[PDB]
């Protein structure tokens, strides 16, 4: 097990992103973004179950040797938790592990703006934050649950598979429970969530329709609801999310999004233009009157044009405009940031 | 057990609304909606399991232990009843803790008006107190079920999962029933529950399509009904009603509800202006012909027009005209009325 | 078991509707729809358990406790029949009894008017007598039974869950068929009904849209098909039954229904004028090919006008013009007629 | 077992691509697409199932014995890979087997143009490579994938029932998992995906709506993905998919389908015009933004109409412009071009 | 069994269609579509159950017995193969057979005109020959599917439930899997038989939409598909297969059928004329480029006038128009032709 501890602490030392285990080639880690083989000999199935194994339960090993996969957490004492995968492929064993730092970084330091912050200090509603697996969701949504933690005196509960951040007591009481050991399913937790007095709750993956419905009763009923989502942007965030519906329910998820809609956030991490460190690029909508009467009223499509006009009022953003921050800033590449506008001309013109 | 004995115990004494336990937090109550952590060790697993487990049963032992979740309701002679929770997060065991005071309130002690003790003679149809858990909704219940029994010669049957507040008999005969103990499910109980010869019946919560069907035919079959729901004004409430069922029989729905409807309030309870005690905010729908045929016609929006003028005739009042008289009466502070209403300038209108 | 001898007894000598029997209560029973406690010390759980397992079979104490709940029904010799429901509250037996007289009451003695008595000697269809629990209707359905086996040499079948009124074979051959003894269902009971030549037919509660295509069937195979509602109107009961089927088979259900009605009646017991005793208010719609035609091109809502001018034809009569007749035989009291009236200043029209 | 072997020796040596083994008849292979008898004597079902069962497991035996069905891949060392099914017909076993071989052939050696080879280089998107079966594929997939596992160092996922290419680790870290023995079920491979940090992925065919929809998620968050179909042109492959869903979720599939769809080909191998070997026709598709809104307009039709028009700007190319090219280069008969083109005569202008 | 073997021997003999075998009944023979008693004892139970078992293996013998049903086919050498369907009638056993020959008749032999043979070149598509159960379908599929294996090098694969023809092996590989023995199912052998690298498909009836959906992926996929149907008529044909699929997928199927669709056979065996022996009346559609677009426009009803008018350019021919060349021919009597035409008037315009 020595090994692993130093393939952890390597990832943890290097800055790396997150470390993979295969037979037939040596560790790699992936450093902001890209996979750098380390200088190892390559692994076979037996190094791979041996170092995998160390860190198992008896049901643990059980459990993966059961279904040939695993979705798990652990902490390395004095280190960092990490969340790990481990799965077979080709007969062998192989993981993937993500690193979950101890110390939760704050908005300045993510690079984030002091208007989340201020979204920290709402009692109640949705707040999304959204973008590709491993964005910095988990650790965004984190940083705000930390702020509250320090801030309040509430009820903070968090469901996930598996719990990833730690949030230990600070003025709030905070519950971590993992589904599958501490709740029998997320269907479970909700069935006991609201006999547990909460203010605020991590519901983790939007996962299906029920979840969905689920965090609508939670921001309606008197809560703080905490969600993800894979989608790129507050339109499509939107569109999918009005579409997983039966349509004769779309309009009622609109009356209900529009009263307990309080943000939609779409991020990504992208590697610096200096070619070191990774740097967030972000979508911020926020809405307002207008907005919650585009929700109500299915006039989806014109609210980019409300992101393209709340900067100075509420803090809003598109993908663009902080595009052009970054690249004013000399942050990002202007190829990246032209490959994703939706309109490069338009970011030339705000650019020059 | 003594410990537990004293944290509820100052959990009544300190007028608390509700206990947190878990560990690595010292006890920590929700006082007025704020948690404050009390000068105590911080609980273990241990603690937390071997103080909850000292009032349960074997059987409730192995329950929570096969779950991990555990609802329950109990009484401590001479002291209170409450509601419990229990849990599991990070491996441990956790409660909150609700209170049911044996005493339960009258309408002026609660700032309720006079009308609801009128409806309290009414001899059947269904009337909502809505709003979040733990807005007073399960003791304005059970004010209006003593009142009842305390005037009335009549049955009333409760279906609770679990019982929360007893009412012991006065003038009524009241037989209260546990779903999962007392009868095998809601569905069993409305099974059983015309056969039983009632007049006045508490169904808890809406949980389902099935629950409103049941609800619909209990109070047109001769029966007063009581429900709630976590919603929080009429229309919002009536629109989520509708919106339950398919398209073709919301017609049908809507001529059902226009018969048997008696009464929609939406309450919560708010911090009091003066930083000490809690205060009702509520708004009350109460329907007339014109209401009713609003409700066969599908014309929902124009409900609140009707609680706008329904003040003198009907003892209606829209949750501004609430805030109005809480906010001449400084119980409650400019801004929460202000963040509440849906035309803060109309608030301000009506004070000035 | 003497005990329970005794107070149904005094239930059938007090000529009280219905026994209720609970714990912390002493033995209550509604007279004339009012509860009345018996001057006898509060039962117990022990109380409640002897004397309803004193009229208990080996299966039956083993349902009861297998499921806390229990209907059933049970002859006196020499007495009554009573129908029970036994169910669990706050962990203790609690039981409900309704009286079976063995004599069944003829029209005059009802108060029904001769049209009923005609519509007994109809060879098929389907007549429905309506309203809510204890509202008469089984008593009603048996009068009319007991004047057909009187009457006719025809084959009488009840489907009852469980069997109430008794009809010993007088002119017809009666055969009573109780639930889940002597048939496995009442699916099972209709998988066997026509194979057993049938002339009448008593189905119990329209519990389903299967139901109801059963009694389609028989009304329209040659047979007579009794069933109940808990509808309080004819324009009500029609919409219910139309709005039960897929909006596709609705055309054809009011084809059917326009073929196989005989008759509607929406009945109640209300108190007495005099404050002593129970009189019946009823509502009659009496098919004719005007409202078949009604039926059949749904245009339900001038059903009720065609009851208002069918007194003279075909003995129809709104609720209203049965309030008129008990008004002005003071019957009933001005506040409950108009009450009820869905129009009271017609109804006062009606009186001067 | 000797004999299996020095079948496929002859099958590698013979440039053949189908081995065809059953009873009373000796074993024949499939050259270019056509069988010839080898010159043997026939097979009986003792040779069939001793020479087949020279390559299973005991739990391979048991399976196939257990179904009389068998699909798998196997490697023969410093040989090829193959992909064989065994079954059972008349009673008797047979087996056929597609030939893998170890290396996997450049754009050049197959014939395809260096567009491809620049899609290599795409981040993320799905780029469809389609036509019946043995049509290349796999081994175009491979390809593309090789060439990505040499230039990038990012992690490849692919899921394959059965796993067919290996493509040993070279710049990326490349894990293949088998359907049934690495991972439970591709559903089970898709719940287990997204926490394995993978860049580019291979998903096998897409069987199902839900493998569809594990295409969209992967291709909109961060991901590379690959996927075959069988459908022979863009617009039939856009039209299979948009009618596979439910009708209120086509809008939405269009729309994300012009997000992240990167690229469809439609090929198949032909017989070469020289009569000796096989030549590959293949039709290009790659979006553009006039594409993209085609897409999301649901305006298919006019697709093809791009393709014609696409070749010096993108490097598209409709299957009768690759019947040009083939036709010039005396690589296809005359016949066959025509014979396939949706106008000959359109052929024939572009060919004089 | 001797008997067996002689009744079967005077059904060879005989010229005979089919064995009827049952108890208090001679054995009957169906000759040329009428039955004729044989001059032998009634059967009884015994007869028929030792007759019929002599032919069985014991798993037969206990899969009768198991569901007094058993579909098989079985072969006596040197003579005939035979279908078989044995079954229970009255607590008795019995039995019919269809005679299958050795030798295949050829498309003069049978009067099937030269276009059939040229369809059998076609290298893929899907050509149907319809009519009721033994009309010759499987005999007239077998003459096509023998002269493919007489002329091509490719592989021939049916499924069968049971195998009916023999097909041993000329230039084609021919595998043939009886359901439930070779396959566990159509199903199963659908998932298998992409993986068998076949070229010719015969997939027994049309039993379902899944079916459906395979016969059109196999004939897309660049594989020769044989299936049969009872329809009687092209249009009835294709009108039936379009209202099988849900409404959505009509347009597509229309496309994929106006893609993959070769031809529509609906055939049937009459009684000759002479009184002797049968002759074959045939319904002939052959898609042409205008008939693919009534396919893909729902413009269904006009197909019948280009069978009516593709006689010269395709070998199209209507019903009537087969019937006017067995009468000019004399192959048919007057009164059958006339009482099959749509439009006897208009066979008689064609005869005169
Ligand atoms: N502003 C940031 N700058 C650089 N790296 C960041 C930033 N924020 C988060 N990260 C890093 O991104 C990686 C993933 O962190 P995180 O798990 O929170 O993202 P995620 O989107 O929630 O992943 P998942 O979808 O699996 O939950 C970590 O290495 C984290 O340290
Ligand atoms: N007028 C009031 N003023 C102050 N506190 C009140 C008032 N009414 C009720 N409460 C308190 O609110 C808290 C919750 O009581 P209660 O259980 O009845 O509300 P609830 O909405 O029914 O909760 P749940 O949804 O779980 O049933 C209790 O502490 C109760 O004493
Ligand atoms: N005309 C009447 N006047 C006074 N009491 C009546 C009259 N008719 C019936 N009752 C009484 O009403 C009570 C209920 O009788 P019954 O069971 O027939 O009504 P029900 O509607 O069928 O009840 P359920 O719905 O449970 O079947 C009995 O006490 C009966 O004697
Ligand atoms: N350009 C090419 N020229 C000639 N043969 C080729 C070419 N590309 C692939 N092949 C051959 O086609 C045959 C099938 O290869 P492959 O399995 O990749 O096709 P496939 O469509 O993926 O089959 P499946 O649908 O079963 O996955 C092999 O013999 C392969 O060598
Ligand atoms: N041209 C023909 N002339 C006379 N008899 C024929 C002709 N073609 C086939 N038959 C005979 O028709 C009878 C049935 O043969 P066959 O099983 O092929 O028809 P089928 O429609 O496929 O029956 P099934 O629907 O059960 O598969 C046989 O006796 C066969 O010899």
């Amino acid at each position: 097990m020595a090994n692993m501890h130093q393939l952890l602490t390597e990832l943890v030392n290097r800055g790396g992103s997150d470390l993979h285990l295969t037979t037939n080639s040596p560790p790699q880690i992936r450093i902001d973004g890209k996979l750098l083989p380390l200088d190892m000999p390559p692994l076979n199935a037996v190094d791979t179950k041996q170092l995998c194994y160390s860190i198992l339960t008896e049901q643990q090993k059980h459990k993966f040797e059961e279904n040939n996969e695993l979705d798990l957490s652990f902490g390395i004492k004095g280190l960092s938790r990490f969340r790990g995968n481990v799965f077979v492929q080709r007969g062998a064993v192989a993981g993937v592990f993500r690193v979950i730092p101890y110390k939760i970084l704050s908005f300045e330091e993510l690079g984030l703006p002091p208007v989340v912050r201020e979204l920290a200090e709402k009692p109640r509603g949705l707040v999304l934050v959204t973008g590709p697996t491993g964005s910095g969701k988990s650790t965004t949504l984190a940083a705000i649950i930390d702020k509250i933690n320090t801030d309040r005196h509430e009820h903070i509960v968090t469901v996930e598979d598996p719990i990833e951040y730690l949030h230990p007591h600070k003025s709030c009481v905070v519950n971590q429970r993992e589904v599958g050991a501490d709740t029998k399913s997320f269907k479970n937790a909700l069935k006991y969530i609201l006999r547990q007095d909460p203010d605020v709750v991590l519901v983790g993956e939007l996962r299906d329709l029920e979840t969905i419905e689920a965090a609508l009763t939670l921001a309606e009923t008197g809560h703080l609801c905490f969600a993800t989502l894979h989608t790129n942007s507050a339109v499509q965030t939107i569109n999918r999310i009005v579409d997983v519906f039966p349509s004769y329910q779309q309009p009622q998820v609109r009356a209900q999004l529009s009263f307990v809609l309080e943000g939609v956030l779409s991020q990504t991490l992208l590697p610096k233009a200096s070619g070191t460190g990774r740097v967030l690029a972000i979508e911020v909508m926020v809405p307002n009157p207008a907005i919650r009467n585009l929700i109500r009223e299915d006039k989806i499509h014109q609210i980019y044009s409300q992101m393209q006009v709340g900067q100075e009022k509420f803090g809003m953003m598109t993908m663009n405009q902080c595009l052009y921050g970054l690249l004013q800033k000399r942050h990002i590449t202007m190829d990246v940031g032209m490959g994703r506008s939706p309109d490069p001309d338009e970011l030339k013109q705000m650019l020059t």
